[PDB]
């Protein structure tokens, strides 16, 4: 039965651990896909991990040069949450080097993007049957969330970007029903840069927090209702949420240009003026991960904050992070539950290997007791294939 | 419920990618089967890849000599589409060095041929229970589709061949109900040659686009109704569909004698006088893949066409291709949906290995935007076991 | 719903091939159990392979010594017919160095004998739950069918043997209901020897063909009814069933003493005074396999016969062989369908390895065309673990 | 339906072997989790083995140092009884270096503890959804059963411990409904020590037999009803159940201090004044396992017993052990069947390897015959990774 999507977000005081797959540790001996850009999505029955394979296994030669982002071998697959991504336990979803997925309560919708950099095509599938396509309109790397899309009342919403990664690009919001694109809209957003949006449903409204690769080290947000009427802004908190970023100082309601180029995929959950900010501990590279509660972070520009929970220690490897939710239909609760995941990138460029891959951890928001710790990857690199 | 088969083949403008298994790249380290002759068939609930294994895993010594077509070791097996053929995720079907399979909407029918070239016998299983057999009637390598068979309203149809591959052979058309051969017609087709027929339902009638190993570098076709009343012909288009073949020029409505000896198994979708042709990019070897829409190719003999979509690059290994459909029962559509797959042959006789295996890719037709690319095998040869 | 057991054996002219797993070949790389004593039994829904693992993998140090018949590491496991027996696809049944299994149409019954040679205990499970045991009554290797028990009207029947192999031992029949033993009878068989019976239902009565390891080169048989009233004898046919055996001569209704010591597990199907005989092709060793129809060979001492179908050629390894049946409730037929499996033993003591394991092929009785051939194991010995 | 747990515990005279996984043997070559602390729990439909992985595989470098008790890499996982703990056959439960699990008849409840030693948080999942948490209240290694919690009429019960391992600590009992902690009680147990309780239901009440790591060589117990009203004491039998322990002699209803320090997880079944004691055969180290019937052991301090049964030999490594039950809803009996499992520890600290892992065996109480034997782990150490 379809997901109502009309409840508010559970107010949550801390983050309890939900999963860890240990993929790279196990992959040293096991048959584990080289993957990256992993994410989690839940259905009214199960929660799955979705990932982009590199069409190759760990500690094998075809993991050579897998730092590369796009190829015709990359595919989106999924497995149950907490299990290593394996040829022997993973469902095939689509051929993709950029992807999103979610479940309307009835069926899985997956969006996979493959093809040339200047002509990429997005394949929408509803219950594994192709239902639509969307072709690149700016002819410069069509790309999407690498996180769950968001479903409200039988409709599913996503953001896509085409254009430069180092200047003004174009951003469309899609509304999908049964894998059919039924409405789209181009955000008129001069000086904003949106990428890899982390989008969640909250009171029949979608909110997305994204990646400014052009010139923002804080995150841009876009929010919109079912009719794709949208609002936009930047998270005003001087506790910056991108990577790279400056040391915390007074923030902006626009893109903080200082250390704003490049970035990483991230998320934040909005509660009124308050915001839960997921972020790396290191300001210069993908190490560490922490969760911060700033009661005025969404719209205030100061950097004072209340709560910090540690998730990955400063000296340990992190990467992408995304939001995922559990709906009352699955949870039984009166509200939609905030969760987040963290990719733990290993290999190139930071380590001396011929390959890049990641594992994952995940957390769900609660009001009961919670603890900070460090849950890093744990693999001893380099592996045998590097010698 | 059983598949109606009564609707018309969906009009398609371009092909969107559906699956890529990366079977060979992953076979480097993983436990994957040496396979060839893969193909895809759907039930109303799921789509599956079928394949003949060589009863052997990749990068093991038992892949030695796997260029050989027939042995008592080959078994027909299947796994969910897009996944790698591994003995951990594969379902056993039959013992076979030539096969066919299809689902009538109720249960899977499979046909596996094994035994000596002198008098091989086909075994028919319905829900995995032997339900009929048929023995060679010319004592010269009884062989069938290596493709999905077609089903319309409870009856399933396939095409078998017995006899020379380099001259006149015998051709039988079968009607199969619940696993039992209930009718067969011997085809009166002197100077026609049919092997490895790709067959699909289209308005309660079946169309087969097959291979002429004898003396045609265009493709033989046979249409028939439920009572196995048939019409035979050849694809008239000057965009010759076989491999090997001559350069494109004036077509013929009989077999195109030039470079007609030998062949690859292939497919085509008929649309009035038009034809959607899928073929190799090279005219001399199993390399490259492309779809061509010839608006008059079924009946006309020019080599003119209106659309070309690139599937596999010219310089990269391809091989077999075959048709498959997705019925309204599976899709919700009011038409039978045309799809296809391409086997990607690796190793012998073209490459310096001790083995021959294949990976697969597949596409389904749409009217929405699409793009041509190259989605090749990707593995680096030779492997550890060749060295 | 219960297996009826009330219908007759299907008359069958020949044997169509049904499964081939390629276990030892695949085991050269893939993670495959070293097993032996495999056998097939079918529920009214699926057919499974039961095997006795040695609790080790192929090509690993622990396969060392696997010629050993008994140990505390041997477990009875289960996998889908034709698939390779591995930790990744097999189901745990019982701890066992001698076993039996059969489905009554409601649930699986399993019988797993383990423990010391001088006081073994058979554990009976019904639907995975233990439901009875029985202690050795002769304190010399309590041992049983190594092949499917036969079921009629909700009761399941088996034969077990306890005592010496070099002479006269003791033999009991059992009627098991819901995994409870409800009746047991000791066969009064002075000068008969019974081991590893292949038992099949047929017109509500059980017929077992067994193994004389003591002094009989033709095969002993017990027939009984639902009340365990029984008749015994030997297969009269001059076509000697057991191996080792003499060359074919005139036979006897009692134990043929010429080459009567030792033996191999085997099977045969009775049809009136006729008999279908499955046996090795060699008279000295476990090589070859062939099926033979002697229309009077059940009661007639003549060495004539009218059908010989090749299964495994004389120069190839074979070994154990048993009967398995398929009931109407699974096939929709109007009778009980005979089928058999052959185990293909590789390694010690005939081949220079540190291990003994085996693969399996199976056939089912049909009335349409069949051919004979050779379907051997086909692995190249010795393995890496032997070098 | 939800388990009643109102029947009494089925009285038994011996223990028949139920399952053996052969983990470390299979792990030599195959992809098997480095684990420890395994336990069995059962739903009304199936039986599963839970285990605490070390986020690594046997015979891989990542198993290095796996003698450490707690780490971020440790996760609670489960698989079907008797299958090896594999990335390919095993399910993710939660992240845990301490755990319990049980099934109320409707859904699996899991508890996983992770975090710092001074801050560990127990996360509770019901059907894989986080439903509660409980944090360390004494800041000293929060820990739980390492076996199945017991279930009664929709409520599940567990015991937890926080505090010193070598002195007075804090013990608490919990009532869990659908994953919600509904009631908890702190035991007033001065001069007692509780850890790793084995808890079973018996006539709508809960009996836990535990471990005194402080100063007790016999095991403590705590019985309680659904309302969390409890009585406490120590197993009075002079046949001591802990390890290390001193020589069997006269017992005590309080802490027997000789060798009292330290211990090993165990179990025992109460039968009026009678006790079924499971214990290692060595008094100094985890070697061997035996079952012993002391008809007055619960309340009488003499060291006489009626039955002893050999499980694992003295010259073989044992390890942990615990109870598990098979409710009438699963077996069909009218009592709650007692069953136990034994962890067979291999590697450090007792052997020359870099790793530690455990295999397992299980037994079920019967009334029919059994046999004493020795089903030891059977692996040949060291492995290649230790060389
Ligand atoms: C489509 C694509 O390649 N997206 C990139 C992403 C991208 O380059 C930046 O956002 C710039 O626009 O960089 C990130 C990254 O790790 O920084 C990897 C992504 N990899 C893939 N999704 N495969
Ligand atoms: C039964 C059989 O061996 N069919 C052959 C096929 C055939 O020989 C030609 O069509 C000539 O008749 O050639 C093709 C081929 O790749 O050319 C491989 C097929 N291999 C398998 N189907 N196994
Ligand atoms: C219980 C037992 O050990 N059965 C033996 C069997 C036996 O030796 C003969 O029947 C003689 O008594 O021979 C066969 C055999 O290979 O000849 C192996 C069996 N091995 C196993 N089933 N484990
Ligand atoms: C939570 C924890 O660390 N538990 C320890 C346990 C513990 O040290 C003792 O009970 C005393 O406090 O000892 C046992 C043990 O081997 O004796 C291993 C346990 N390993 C795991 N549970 N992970
Ligand atoms: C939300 O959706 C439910 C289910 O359709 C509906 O009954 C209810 O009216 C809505 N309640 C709110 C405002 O959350
Ligand atoms: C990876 O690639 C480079 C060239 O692209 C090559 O030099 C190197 O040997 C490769 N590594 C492996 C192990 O294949
Ligand atoms: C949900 O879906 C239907 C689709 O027609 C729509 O009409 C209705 O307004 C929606 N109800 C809500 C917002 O709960
Ligand atoms: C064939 O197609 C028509 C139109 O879709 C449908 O109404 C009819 O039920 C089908 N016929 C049969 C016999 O199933
Ligand atoms: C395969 O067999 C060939 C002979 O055809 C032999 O030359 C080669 O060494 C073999 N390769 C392997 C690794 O088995
Ligand atoms: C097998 O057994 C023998 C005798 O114990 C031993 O010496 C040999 O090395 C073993 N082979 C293995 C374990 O590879
Ligand atoms: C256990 O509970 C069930 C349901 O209330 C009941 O039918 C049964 O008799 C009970 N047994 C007792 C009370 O011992
Ligand atoms: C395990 O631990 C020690 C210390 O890290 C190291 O010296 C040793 O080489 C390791 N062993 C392996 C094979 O990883
Ligand atoms: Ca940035
Ligand atoms: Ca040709
Ligand atoms: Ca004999
Ligand atoms: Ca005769
Ligand atoms: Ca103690």
């Amino acid at each position: 039965v379809k997901l109502a999507g009309n409840s508010s977000l559970c107010p949550v005081s801390g983050w309890a651990i939900y999963s860890k797959d240990n993929s790279v540790r196990i992959g040293s001996k096991g048959d584990v896909f080289v993957i990256r850009e992993p994410f989690i999505s839940c259905s009214p029955l199960e929660c799955r991990t979705f990932f982009l394979t590199q069409g190759a296994l760990l500690n094998d030669k075809h993991s050579n040069g897998t730092i590369k982002d796009r190829s015709p071998y990359r595919t989106l697959m999924s497995c149950p949450i907490g299990e290593v991504p394996s040829p022997y336990n993973s469902r095939f979803e689509s051929v993709a080097w950029s992807a999103s997925a979610c479940h309307d309560g009835i069926n899985w919708l997956t969006i996979g993007i493959s093809g040339p950099d200047n002509g990429a095509v997005a394949v929408l599938k509803y219950n594994g049957i192709i239902t639509d396509t969307i072709k690149s309109w700016r002819n410069n790397i069509l790309r999407t969330q690498e996180s769950e899309c968001a479903c409200v009342n039988g409709s599913c919403f996503t953001v896509m970007t085409d254009g430069p990664s180092n200047g003004q690009a174009s951003y469309k919001i899609f509304r999908i029903e049964k894998g059919k694109i039924v409405k789209s809209v181009e955000m008129n957003a001069p000086n904003y840069h949106y990428e890899e949006c982390s989008c969640y449903p909250d009171s029949s409204e979608i909110t997305c927090v994204c990646r400014d690769n052009w010139h923002g080290s804080n995150r841009p947000w876009v929010s919109f209702n079912q009719n794709l009427e949208y609002q936009i802004g930047y998270i005003c908190s001087g506790i910056f949420g991108d990577n790279p970023r400056p040391n915390d100082k007074t923030g902006s309601c626009g893109p903080v240009s200082s250390n704003g180029a490049n970035g990483v995929k991230g998320f934040s959950f909005k509660y009124g003026n308050g915001v839960w900010i997921g972020r790396t501990k290191s300001i210069s590279s993908r190490n560490g991960f922490e969760m911060i509660w700033d009661p005025n972070g969404w719209t205030g520009t100061d950097n004072n904050f209340s709560i910090k929970q540690d998730i990955v220690g400063i000296n340990e490897w992190s990467g992408y992070s995304g939001s995922f939710v559990q709906h009352p239909e699955l949870t039984g609760l009166d509200c939609i539950r905030p969760c987040f995941w963290v990719e733990l990138i290993r290999g190139r460029p930071k380590e001396n290997t011929i390959w890049t891959s990641g594992s994952s951890i995940s957390f769900c928001g609660v009001n009961s007791d919670t603890v900070g710790w460090s849950w890093p990857d744990g693999a001893e690199l380099p592996f045998t294939i590097d010698k």
